[PDB]
């Protein structure tokens, strides 16, 4: 395997983030049908890192970042989660010509909020195959923390930390600072909370105020949400229109289909049991940011601007390791959640009572980023942030 320039003519534009590029398969292969490609960018482990990732071998050892990524989620996160809902994907060779073509066509198909974003990195020499999860209708969901710390490092003055969820706080600022267009309904909590009629009723907020949470693709194309944490409440016009995107897929009356469509989505994400795993992982913050930040500064071996006599007195070996699951755990904070669908015909699935319908799902896992140690400062400064303006708001 070695894709080039003639090979170039097979993949489409899909999406992007600051980092990478994501074409879909548009040719006939059998070996690419309903694959995506995932393409480095241009942009312009530290020792640290490598001494708190020492554990993981391959991981320090790693030549590049894509390497790095993967092998993070493949020798990290896989075993956390189980395989299972995470595709780590396959690296393919790729020729420069080939990355110099994906170029050309990048500039020329990306949307006008791409337009000016970087080049593909040329340099390179491997990209990563990876199944499409969107090919059918795709749900994608980022649930964000779904429990209320309960930390002894929590101090007096930040006791609401201890009741309000850090999303709902959090909103808040972004109303604030004019992120969002209103306060969404949605609380993780209700989500994560193992409780069927919560989580209808958390999927049902993320319908209705969507902002960077919730997003559905038909056959990959956006239909509902998408870019806008911004965009405002689903108003009667989009609600109108998602309805009718939905006919034929949903098999239910014109104006009824919306309500079958979120206890399908509600009804798939309890019944996988997917949020349970998630909600583990992110408790591996067994401290909060509030504990977990001091034994931050002894692992980079500098005096504490945050002084928890005790957290300094712990050995190295057990600082680095909560820093780590800290880490790990910001990682489960950070991701989403994809639920791909098909409805069977009369001749993991959910059915639907009153419409005798049946449907196919998967769901995966993705963006499951490496959180580089130093981001701790920034967890650590937005988190005051947050619970300071909390705080003064109340
Ligand atoms: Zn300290």
């Amino acid at each position: 395997m070695i894709l080039e320039e003639k090979d170039a003519s097979d993949w489409i534009y899909r999406g992007e983030g600051g980092a990478n590029l994501v074409l879909a398969y548009a040719g006939s292969s059998p070996l690419f049908v309903g694959k995506v490609i995932r393409i480095q960018k241009a942009r312009r482990l530290t020792s640290d890192e490598q001494h708190l990732w020492r554990e993981n071998n391959e991981l320090i050892s790693s030549p590049n970042k894509e390497v790095l990524e993967q092998r993070y989620v493949q020798n990290v996160i896989i075993p956390l989660l189980g395989p299972k809902h995470v595709d780590a994907g396959v690296r393919v060779s790729v020729s420069k010509e080939f990355l110099e073509c994906v170029d050309k066509k990048v500039t020329k198909q990306r949307p006008l909020a791409r337009v000016n974003a970087a080049n593909v990195d040329t340099s390179h020499d491997s990209a990563l195959i990876l199944n499409d999860h969107s090919l059918c209708i795709s749900v994608e969901i980022k649930p964000k923390c779904g429990f209320l710390p309960t930390s002894r490092f929590i101090g007096k003055e930040n006791m609401l930390k201890t009741s309000v969820s850090r999303f709902k706080m959090h909103q808040l600022l972004k109303l604030e600072y004019i992120e969002i267009s209103e306060e969404s309904e949605y609380d993780p909590l209700d989500l994560f909370s193992g409780s069927k009629e919560r989580v209808l009723e958390a999927i049902k907020a993320l319908y209705s105020t969507p902002q960077n949470n919730f997003r559905v693709f038909l056959n990959g194309s956006l239909i509902l949400g998408g870019s806008g944490e911004s965009t405002g409440r689903t108003s009667p016009e989009i609600g109108y229109a998602f309805e009718d995107a939905l006919k034929g897929f949903i098999q239910s009356e014109d104006g009824h289909r919306t309500e079958c469509f979120l206890q399908l989505v509600s009804d798939a994400v309890y019944g996988s049991g997917v949020l349970d795993r998630l909600l583990e992982i992110q408790k591996l913050d067994k401290l909060d940011i509030e504990g977990a930040i001091h034994c931050y500064y002894d692992i980079i071996n500098q005096p504490c601007p945050i002084c928890e006599l005790s957290l300094h007195a712990l050995p190295l070996d057990e600082s680095l390791k909560i820093v780590k699951e800290y880490l790990i755990a910001a990682t489960a904070k950070d991701c989403s959640i994809m639920i791909s669908f098909q409805s069977r015909n009369a001749w993991d699935y959910v059915s639907l009572k009153p419409t005798n319908q049946t449907f196919d799902y998967k769901v995966h896992f993705i963006d499951l980023s490496l959180k580089p140690l130093k981001r701790m400062e920034s967890y650590y400064k937005l988190d005051k942030k947050i619970i300071s303006f909390y705080n003064r708001k109340q």
